[PDB]
């Protein structure tokens, strides 16, 4: 009926790798040395809140289940899982943090050519998503993060689905990013992926504001019933902005395909600075003998 999840789960011993210090509040900078290997890769270590908590282990273990399913250089893979006290999840350190707060701390250094390329490289992460038929239901700028200010990847995982629709039932929901048909009916498609990468777009075009901001989310589906939506951002030509525009549409087959937001960004990072126009833009620039980063450190698959 469907195709088997051959997925490896990894399960990795406690002392394969170090906590090198907290990166929140909790998620750790850390150091993993593969047993009998001569690598040291640098990691982010997801460790669940209260582990008392029988609710929370099925929370990350689901999220582990999504991340170990997934081999694209725009995605977060899972490195594996510790079953210790309290279940950590190993994943590739990303040291430059979200998306969001990159553009936040950056606006003044960041130019066309940067912004169209993380359109494309989230567009090429979202289209391999639809291929592995995976609703991602939270794609957002705080969801997408940083390797290098060259490579970004979609992460968080925390709300992703399998397949179709998905009639999910309720709970704490991220309203500002959501397609109207998600707001009315908790219905969620790849489609309504594509009106969040629209929202996820308008975030990074704008520098990282917050959409609607000072409306309340109970304004939120009457607003986008009435058929406003989110201003053209002033970095935005016409053209930039009616892709967004287009993710946004009532119906939902009217939407652009992930395959074609590629295509359309992809033609824009030929000659970003006629599509972006942005103050300066032509004048801007963005033992450790065993590390390895993740992306080089491959098993058989
Ligand atoms: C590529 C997997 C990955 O998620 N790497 C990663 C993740 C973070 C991260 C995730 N979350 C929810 C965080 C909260 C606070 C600080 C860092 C967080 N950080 C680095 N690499």
């Amino acid at each position: 009926g469907e195709a088997p999840n051959q997925a490896l789960l990894r399960i990795l011993k406690e002392t394969e790798f170090k906590k090198i210090k907290v990166l929140g509040s909790t998620v750790y900078k850390g150091l993993w040395i593969p047993e009998g290997e001569k690598v040291k890769i640098p990691v982010a270590i997801k460790e669940l809140r209260e582990a008392t908590s029988p609710k929370a282990n099925k929370e990350i273990l689901d999220e582990a289940y999504v991340m170990a399913s997934v081999d694209n250089p725009h995605v977060c893979r899972l490195l594996g899982i510790c079953l210790t006290s309290t279940v950590q999840l190993i994943m590739q350190l990303m040291p430059f943090g979200s998306l969001l707060d990159y553009v936040r701390e950056h606006k003044d250094n960041i130019g066309s050519q940067y912004l169209l390329n993380w359109c494309v490289q989230i567009a090429k992460g979202m289209n391999y998503l639809e291929d592995r038929r995976l609703v991602h239901r939270d794609l957002a700028a705080r969801n997408v993060l940083v390797k290098t200010p060259q490579h970004v990847k979609i992460t968080d995982f925390g709300r992703a689905k399998l397949l179709a629709e998905y009639h999910a039932e309720g709970g704490k929901v991220p309203i500002k990013w959501m397609a109207l048909e998600s707001i009315l009916h908790r219905i969620y498609t790849h489609q309504s992926d594509v009106w969040s990468y629209g929202v996820t777009v308008w975030e990074l075009m704008t520098f990282g504001s917050k959409p609607y901001d000072g409306i309340p989310a109970s304004e939120i589906s009457s607003i986008l019933e009435k058929g406003e939506r989110l201003p053209q951002p002033p970095i935005c030509t016409i053209d930039v902005y009616m892709i967004m525009v287009k993710c946004w549409m009532i119906d939902a087959d009217s939407r652009p395909k992930f395959r074609e937001l590629i295509i359309e960004f992809s033609k824009m990072a030929r000659d970003p600075q006629r599509y972006l126009v942005i103050q300066g833009d032509e004048r801007m620039h963005l033992d450790m003998d065993d590390v390895v980063d993740a992306d080089e450190y491959l098993i058989p698959q």
